[PDB]
């Protein structure tokens, strides 16, 4: 529950993947992602691999195309529920890519991008909401701004991203947060 920019309860796993936000801006937008490695697999290290820049290219026959890549997210929360963060909330993940919300580009500078563990078509697990709103409750008490903007990466980059898909349950989802 928020020690300098990082959830206390949190499994802590620092990525190099972060820089600031411009004008040390407060975030105020909360993306939720979906992520799985390799695509429809859970339960390996390679997210954290992924977020951390250390993924083998060889692993496995998708990774070579994403070893390129230098991304990240603040939080992952994981099939069972554990939450783990690579950054702290004060500081820019690189997790939304080209994007845009209400008419503001470059949605990293002033979002928190929350990865689920999961895909488009399959239900999150009932750990998975629970945390995501215990996740979302502690931010909302720092950032009351993140109360009334709660969207999904499929909503600010539509027609390149369709994460976190009609899999997740907006309204289960909301009926956790703000209690």
């Amino acid at each position: 529950l928020l020690d300098e920019g990082w959830l206390a309860e949190a499994r802590r796993v620092p990525s190099p993947h972060y820089d600031c936000r411009p004008d040390d801006e407060n975030p105020s937008l909360l993306v939720v992602h979906n992520i799985s490695l390799p695509p429809g697999e859970f339960g390996g290290p390679w997210i954290d691999a992924l977020f951390t820049g250390t993924i083998d290219p060889n692993a496995h026959p998708y990774f070579a195309g994403i070893a390129h890549l230098r991304v990240s997210a603040h939080c992952l929360i994981r099939r069972d529920g554990e939450i783990v963060q690579y950054v702290p909330f004060d500081k820019r993940a690189w997790h939304a890519g080209v994007s845009s919300y209400q008419g503001r580009e470059r949605c990293n500078d002033f979002s928190i991008g929350i990865e689920l563990e999961g895909t488009d078509t399959l239900a999150y697990t009932d750990a998975q909401y629970q945390q995501l709103a215990a996740v979302t409750n502690a931010l909302i008490t720092r950032y009351p701004a993140i109360a009334n903007n709660m969207t999904g990466h499929c909503n600010i980059a539509p027609e390149r991203k369709t994460d976190p898909g009609p899999s997740f349950d907006w309204a289960r989802f909301r009926a956790l947060v703000t209690p």
